[PDB]
Parts: C-alpha cells; sequence; structure tokens
C-alpha cells in the first residue's frame, strides 16, 4: 500500500469533518476507516510513527500489552457496530434494545480499563495516537448512550450519569493529549537545523493524527450538536523542501528557521507570488518572492506581504498565480545545494530551490504553474491525500495558504547563500467562503473574520483546530470597543438561525453579538476560565441569541466587548438551523 498512519488519520479527520451525526453511518464509518482491521499490524504502525520520529521504542512489555488490547477493542467494537445496525434496522425489538444495553456496558467498561494502558508512564508519547483513537471511540460510544440510550431502555438515571461522563472526559482526553503532544513537541527542539526539521516533523505529523482529531471531540456533545455539525481546521503546517531534503544540518540556525513562519494572522487567502531569480556562475534560483493575498471571502481588498528574500533580476520575475480552481495543492520541488571544495564570495555555498512546480486541485484538470523546472521534493509525501482513491488533485487535504522564507546571506558579499521558502499548508475544510448549511449546525471560527478592532489573534492551545480572537478591554472608552466581524454567506433565505459563540473569560463580561445591523444578543456572559493563558478544555463555554433570524438580518455577524476591564477570546461562531 504504502500508506501511514497519517493517510488513515487524514481520512478520519475527513469522515468526522463531514458526517458528524449520530447514527449507524458514524458507528460503522469509524469500522470501515479504523476499527474494522484483522491482526496487529496497523497498530504496530501507528506505534512505530511516532517511536521512529523520536528515536524510542515502548518498552516491550506495555508495547504488546497496548497493541494486545487494541486488538481486544477492535473485536469487540465490531460486535457493537453490527448490533447497532440490526438495532437501528429494528428499533421496538426488545432482544435487539437488550442488545446493545449489553453490548454498550461491555464497550463501555472496556474502554475505561483499556486507556490507561496507552498512557503508560515514560511512554506517553510514542503511546498518543492509539490513544487518542481509543478517546475517540470512547466518546463517541458514550455519545451513542446519549442520543439512544432511552430508546434502547435505559432509565433516565443511566443516561444523565453517561452523559456527566461524556462531557468530563471530552475535557479530560483532550487535555491530555494537548499536555503530551506539548511534552513530545519540546523534547525535540533542538539548536541546529537537523533539530528544527525533526521538531516541525512531530508537530506536522503529530497535528495530523492528534490535534486535528481532538479539535472535533467537543463535536460529541450531543446536547450542544443533536444534528450534524461542521467543523473547519483553520491550522497551517509547514513543509520546507531546502531544508528538509539537505543532509547537512545548519548550527544555531534552528530559532531563525521557526521565525521565519509568519505570526498569528486572521486567515486569508493566497492569491499569487511573485518570484525573483538571482544567479551564481550559472546556477538559477529562487532568490526572493512577493505574497498577495485575500481576505476569507475575498471580502477587501487584495494585500501585499512585504518582500521575502532579495530581489534578484538574473532573469524576468516570475507571477504564479495560486487562486485557480480549488487552489495549489501541491509543491514539486527542485533542490540546489553547492557545495565547493574552495569557498568565497566568487565560489558559493549554495542551499536553494532552481525549480518548483505548482499544481492545482480542481474537479477536471488544470496545468500546473512552473517556476523553470519540476522537481522530485513533493509535498504530496508530507501532506497527503485525505482520498486516495481518486487523483490527488481532487482527493487533496490541504492548500498552499502562504510561503515566507528562511534566508541567510548575501549574493554580493556572503560565501553562504540560503534561501529556503517555507511553505505553509491549510486544511481543504477551511473553506474559502464562510457558507451557513441549512440542514446543520455551521462552525465559523472567528478567525474566519476580516475586521477585527482592538484586539489580535493569537495562538491556538492546540485543540481548537486553529488559532483564536482576543478581544481587549475598552479602557472605559465606548468608541475603543473589541470588535470581530465576519463575513458570512446564506445559500437558503428562509431558514431560521439561532447564533451561537464559542469564548472564554476569566470574569463575567458583557458581550454584544450583531448581525448585520441588529443587535441579536447582549448581556453578560459568566466566566468559564481561571486565567487566559493557558487554556484548558473547560475553559471555553457557549452563549447564544435567545430567538432565531433569517439571512435578511445581513451578510456580516459579530462581536463586541464592552467590558472597559476584562478582555475576552473568542473561538468561533455556530449557526444552529431551527
Amino acid at each position: 500500500t504504502g500508506y501511514t498512519p497519517i493517510d488513515i488519520s487524514l481520512s478520519l479527520t475527513q469522515f468526522l469533518l463531514s458526517e458528524f451525526v449520530p447514527g449507524a453511518g458514524f458507528v460503522l464509518g469509524l469500522v470501515d476507516i479504523i476499527w474494522g482491521i484483522f491482526g496487529p499490524s496497523q497498530w504496530d504502525a501507528f506505534l512505530v510513527q511516532i517511536e521512529q520520529l523520536i528515536n524510542q521504542r515502548i518498552e516491550e512489555f506495555a508495547r504488546n500489552q497496548a497493541i494486545s488490547r487494541l486488538e481486544g477493542l477492535s473485536n469487540l467494537y465490531q460486535i457493537y457496530a453490527e448490533s447497532f445496525r440490526e438495532w437501528e434496522a429494528d428499533p421496538t425489538n426488545p432482544a435487539l434494545r437488550e442488545e446493545m444495553r449489553i453490548q454498550f456496558n461491555d464497550m463501555n467498561s472496556a474502554l475505561t480499563t483499556a486507556i490507561p494502558l496507552f498512557a503508560v508512564q515514560n511512554y506517553q508519547v510514542p503511546l498518543l495516537s492509539v490513544y487518542v483513537q481509543a478517546a475517540n471511540l470512547h466518546l463517541s460510544v458514550l455519545r451513542d448512550v446519549s442520543v439512544f440510550g432511552q430508546r434502547w431502555g435505559f432509565d433516565a438515571a443511566t443516561i444523565n450519569s453517561r452523559y456527566n461522563d461524556l462531557t468530563r472526559l471530552i475535557g479530560n482526553y483532550t487535555d491530555y493529549a494537548v499536555r503530551w503532544y506539548n511534552t513530545g513537541l519540546e523534547r525535540v527542539w533542538g539548536p541546529d537545523s537537523r533539530d528544527w526539521v525533526r521538531y516541525n516533523q512531530f508537530r506536522r505529523e503529530l497535528t495530523l493524527t492528534v490535534l486535528d482529531i481532538v479539535a472535533l471531540f467537543p463535536n460529541y456533545d450531543s446536547r450542544r450538536y443533536p444534528i450534524r455539525t461542521v467543523s473547519q481546521l483553520t491550522r497551517e503546517i509547514y513543509t520546507n523542501p531546502v531544508l528538509e531534503n539537505f543532509d547537512g544540518s545548519f548550527r544555531g540556525s534552528a530559532q531563525g528557521i521557526e521565525r521565519s513562519i509568519r505570526s498569528p494572522h486572521l486567515m486569508d487567502i493566497l492569491n499569487s507570488i511573485t518570484i525573483y531569480t538571482d544567479a551564481h556562475r550559472g546556477y538559477y534560483y529562487w532568490s526572493g518572492h512577493q505574497i498577495m493575498a485575500s481576505p476569507v471571502g475575498f471580502s477587501g481588498p487584495e494585500f501585499t506581504f512585504p518582500l521575502y528574500g532579495t530581489m534578484g533580476n538574473a532573469a524576468p520575475q516570475q507571477r504564479i498565480v495560486a487562486q485557480l480552481g480549488q487552489g495549489v495543492y501541491r509543491t514539486l520541488s527542485s533542490t540546489l545545494y553547492r557545495r565547493p571544495f574552495n569557498i568565497g564570495i566568487n565560489n558559493q555555498q549554495l542551499s536553494v530551490l532552481d525549480g518548483t512546480e505548482f499544481a492545482y486541485g480542481t474537479s477536471s484538470n488544470l496545468p500546473s504553474a512552473v517556476y523553470r523546472k519540476s522537481g522530485t521534493v513533493d509535498s504530496l509525501d508530507e501532506i497527503p491525500p485525505q482520498n486516495n482513491n481518486v487523483p490527488p488533485r481532487q482527493g487533496f487535504s490541504h492548500r498552499l495558504s502562504h510561503v515566507s522564507m528562511f534566508r541567510s546571506g548575501f549574493s554580493n558579499s556572503s560565501v553562504s547563500i540560503i534561501r529556503a521558502p517555507m511553505f505553509s499548508w491549510i486544511h481543504r475544510s477551511a473553506e474559502f467562503n464562510n457558507i451557513i448549511a441549512s440542514d446543520s449546525i455551521t462552525q465559523i471560527p472567528a478567525v474566519k473574520g476580516n475586521f477585527l478592532f482592538n484586539g489580535s489573534v493569537i495562538s491556538g492551545p492546540g485543540f481548537t483546530g486553529g488559532d483564536l480572537v482576543r478581544l481587549n478591554s475598552s479602557g472605559n472608552n465606548i468608541q475603543n470597543r473589541g470588535y470581530i466581524e465576519v463575513p458570512i454567506h446564506f445559500p437558503s433565505t428562509s431558514t431560521r438561525y439561532r447564533v451561537r459563540v464559542r469564548y472564554a473569560s476569566v470574569t463575567p463580561i458583557h458581550l454584544n453579538v450583531n448581525w448585520g445591523n441588529s443587535s441579536i444578543f447582549s448581556n453578560t456572559v459568566p466566566a468559564t476560565a481561571t486565567s487566559l493563558d493557558n487554556l484548558q478544555s473547560s475553559d471555553f463555554g457557549y452563549f447564544e441569541s435567545a430567538n432565531a433570524f433569517t439571512s435578511s438580518l445581513g451578510n456580516i455577524v459579530g462581536v463586541r466587548n464592552f467590558s472597559g476591564t476584562a478582555g475576552v477570546i473568542i473561538d468561533r461562531f455556530e449557526f444552529i438551523p431551527v
């Protein structure tokens, strides 16, 4: 196959993003993508994928115990799934209802017992992806009993008790996973470029196999999400062909490489990249470039970033239009390393790109844009498809959101030149527009807004699928009130929507939600957190408009912080069709 846990996880994410609704389909999805396997192979592969990265194998007894238990859970969940399917086909049947009650208890009990074995002391990191798979299944099964347990014949006390388990464990599993993600990532940090490559690889691979799945855990709260709900993952992950295809190591460069990534920002759409070519001893290369981007929904003028790298004129500038079709899904780069025996200003070490093909996502086909030539350092190896049953240009998992640059040296005066374009990839669930569905709960992260006043975009804690918006206090000035505004599009003009906001606050705070020019909520909302600096799962709460409205109110939604002294974090807006 050539498949890894990264491929499998991306496919699970596609499923959880588009089919997050209770019923037989969800249960059978999980068997099809993850739990329907035979034997230890898949599980062993999940462990190897992290073990080989941190260069540490799990102690052999604990390793075999974890694998062995996952096999048991798989067998048991296959039986549960089949019983569920049979029950759904004939729901009033008391034999099938009794079998669901027994199967749920066995599944619930088995998972509660198994999970600590995926959290074994000194091996939490390499066990983290199987931990998260088991957690996911557990929350799934607790959600099942919450939605269907009455129909199965459980009493109200048992149902409410299992529901309280669900909401608590959404929190505990999330905090555990993020904690060990942070700890694992930090242990892999080092001062040189080889360390940075490993560090970013850890970030990338565990974003795909852990954090992306953890960001969907809140969706399991059936009282909060009683119908289908669609999340959007706005976080960016990174490739860097020059650094990642380099067998040596630039000393002390790790910090500089990490800082070449741009800081937290409102989501934008990459429109074009204009690449400048420089040359040395007949070797032509990508010396610098300029990015042009738009706000979400193309809802404001195109803006230009400051020049990346240096503006060479060894050949004419080339404008690559990124935003054709579904955008650029893939880069195929040619790396150029020059390492002469005798180096100097007239005979430089070069670490650069002498070519890149930019390939487009498209439901048919579009010729690639090519800077000079194609190459074989392929983003698809690190940023694989979410659906490998169609061609990659249709089954892609990410879109190119930005290109920045790690750079060192000047062509006129340095012995060593590094120009290492940093490619930034956003998950394709981050839609170009904010489109409100009529038959599901649409989640729109606040970082998908296009106007932020007296506030800033801050790094997410790792479990929200992206970054967050912080609205500052006014300093008791009514004209200086923190505001985030989000452009939205309603394909259905008759559906009525309640607007719910997910937020974090240390003190009770007065917030105003506008839909168009109309205020649909203006009240104090409770404190949810002890600190805005170290967010855990339970620090996020919800408030909502009491009434429901239609798109006649307008094409923007916003939140304003009325407090003169306190700040607030906005995660996302949620539209609930009534």
